[PDB]
């Protein structure tokens, strides 16, 4: 019974790092290019002058 | 939504630069010519 239940509250110590890994890379790609999206207004603005 | 509500709400800026120019390049060519204009009849008067 205990291994049973450990079958269900158990997990993929891989699967886990993987779907982390994943969202890692994303994040900071997510932050970079809300930086460089700020840009574009200012370069209107530059346009304005 | 908002980018829906956005496609009709703002001015688009690089347009409303070029028209603002035409403007005024057309407000200072008129005023010149009202000068020109009045010039006319002063230089009548001045062969009357």
């Amino acid at each position: 019974l205990t291994s049973a239940r450990s079958r269900i509250e158990d997990s993929d110590y891989a699967t886990e790092v993987s779907n982390m890994s994943r969202a890692q890379i994303l994040q900071q790609a997510g932050t970079s290019v809300l930086a460089q999206a700020n840009q574009v207004p200012q370069n209107v603005l530059s346009l304005l002058r």
